[PDB]
């Protein structure tokens, strides 16, 4: 029932088939083809330009293919955002995911994108986090203070911010 939600996103697991994903998300919410290729894109509540949404990628277009990629915008909210420019600057290329979260706060970041290129293997796993200052997150409009953090194999590779002080 209903649109795509953070709860349904959380319930979907790497390794699930397309049938299982569509059963959980609600097939009326979702589309494939065009620019998405074989990925499945599912819409949540309206949100300015567009909608919150999730995009799921699969090992192949086959019926038994497995979820190897999960991405979302505006479905999960950061729980306690405290990011500052100071914290952003003390994060460094080469830190582990655990040292980064300790630096920026457990509750400042949500998972933007998570992809296993050799699923079920964890080699080459790429993770992107989107992290916010105190009013930087919007579930409806433009963001107001955020960073993106890119990890490969568990280690920070890159960082970028917009509007942090
Ligand atoms: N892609």
């Amino acid at each position: 029932a209903g649109v795509m939600t953070g709860a349904k996103f959380t319930q979907i697991q790497f390794g699930m088939t397309r049938q299982q994903v569509l059963d959980i998300a609600g097939a009326e919410n979702c589309e494939t083809g065009g620019s998405f290729g074989d990925s499945i894109h599912c819409r949540g509540h309206a949100a300015g330009d567009y909608y919150a949404y999730a995009t799921f990628g699969f090992t192949s277009a086959a019926a038994d293919a497995k979820v190897d990629s999960k991405s979302q915008e505006k479905l999960l909210a950061p729980s306690a955002p405290t990011l500052t420019l100071a914290k952003f600057n003390q994060v460094t290329v080469g830190m582990t995911r655990a040292q980064v979260l300790a630096t920026v706060g457990q509750g400042s970041c949500t998972t933007w994108s998570e992809y296993y290129p050799a699923y079920p293997s964890t080699a080459g796993v790429t993770l992107s986090l989107s992290c916010f200052d105190v009013d930087g997150y919007s579930s409806t409009g433009f963001y107001r203070g955020s960073a993106h953090l890119w990890f490969t194999d568990g280690v920070l590779q890159g960082k970028r911010q917009w509007d942090l002080v």
